[PDB]
């Protein structure tokens, strides 16, 4: 390999408001979740995460903000 070999990953975006899923190539997971981050956050999701280096996936679940109601 003369050249950067590259791996496909997957996000799974279950949020409020945006669900789907999007795709990035990366030489690494390393690099995968920090793009995928990014891309959450830039977007406005922000949750919990998972990964799977089975399946090249990572998923992000989206956490609301409320507030009380009494």
């Amino acid at each position: 390999e003369l050249t950067p070999a590259v791996t496909t990953y997957k996000l799974v975006i279950n949020g409020k408001t945006l669900k789907g899923e999007t795709t990035t190539k990366a030489v690494d997971a390393e690099t995968a979740e920090k793009a995928f981050k990014q891309y959450a956050n830039d977007n406005g999701v922000d949750g919990v995460w998972t990964y799977d280096d089975a399946t090249k996936t990572f998923t992000v679940t989206e956490m609301v903000t409320e507030v009380p109601v009494a």
